[PDB]
DNA sequence: CCCCCCCC
């Protein structure tokens, strides 16, 4: 029986939600001081709130290929606890981790849920924002460049490599890097304005950015701040 | 249990 996500807590190990995707990741591995395995991890929104979701091995098989962006599915117990603070930009307490307690059925969109929610900080704010720390942001596409392969010496691998320079009310232009597939699909073109949840703040150049693969940037925002910002672009931004 | 996201 479905709670919202609002209402999750580690205290309560049976609950269901009805949630839809708004971020998936593709499968990584890894290994380190403690570990070796694999995962990939979504993003959740419901009516009460939002919620980031981690599938582990053996459920990574299970599910990566039941569960698609975009789409409602019914969520059934999990692992809750406190949220690393650090690594997200999802608004929540805790986050959830599969088991093999979890199921994960589909779930009708018609109450209609909503899609990606955002808290913006000004392209004019990020000066008072710290590198590492992550933020969202809306902006006008004002250019973009073509892409470029990057060489990373540090793990041997070579990278799509696409700067967008970002800017809104406060005709204050920001640098964007975006990186792999996301840096060779970007097509900036008639300036459209973009919202980016997560995105990284960098030093390089004073304040830049830079958009990780767990960002999500939606091209057109449906939203108020889009039009918002739109207009005053088509007036003084022009 | 991850949590890397690269470069100038």
């Amino acid at each position: 029986k479905v709670v919202p996500i609002a209402s999750l807590t580690p205290y309560q190990s049976k609950w269901t939600i009805c949630a839809r995707v708004t971020n998936k990741s593709q499968i990584r591995t890894w290994s380190n001081s403690r570990g070796e395995g694999k995962l990939f991890s979504l993003e959740l929104v419901d009516e009460s709130g939002e919620i980031r979701a981690t599938a582990f091995n053996e459920q990574v098989d299970k599910f990566f290929p039941l569960i698609e962006v975009n789409k409602v599915y019914y969520f059934s117990k999990g692992t809750l606890k406190i949220a690393n603070k650090q690594f997200t930009a999802v608004k929540n307490d805790y986050e959830m981790t599969f088991n093999n307690e979890t199921s994960v059925m589909p779930c009708e969109d018609d109450h209609h849920l909503p899609t990606v929610q955002f808290d913006f900080t000004g392209i004019d704010d990020l000066e008072n924002k710290s590198k590492d720390s992550l933020v969202d942001i809306i902006g006008i596409c004002k250019s973009y460049e073509d892409a470029t392969k990057i060489t990373v010496r540090s793990n041997n691998r070579e990278v799509a490599k696409r700067n967008i320079y970002l800017m809104d009310t406060s005709g204050k232009v920001v640098t964007a890097t975006l990186w792999g597939e996301d840096a060779d699909k970007f097509d900036g073109s008639r300036q459209p304005v973009l919202a980016i949840k997560g995105a990284r703040v960098s030093d390089f150049g004073g304040r830049s950015l830079s958009v990780l693969s767990s960002s999500t940037i939606i091209a057109n925002p449906d939203i108020p701040e889009a039009y918002k910002l739109r207009g005053w672009f088509d007036a003084e931004g022009q």
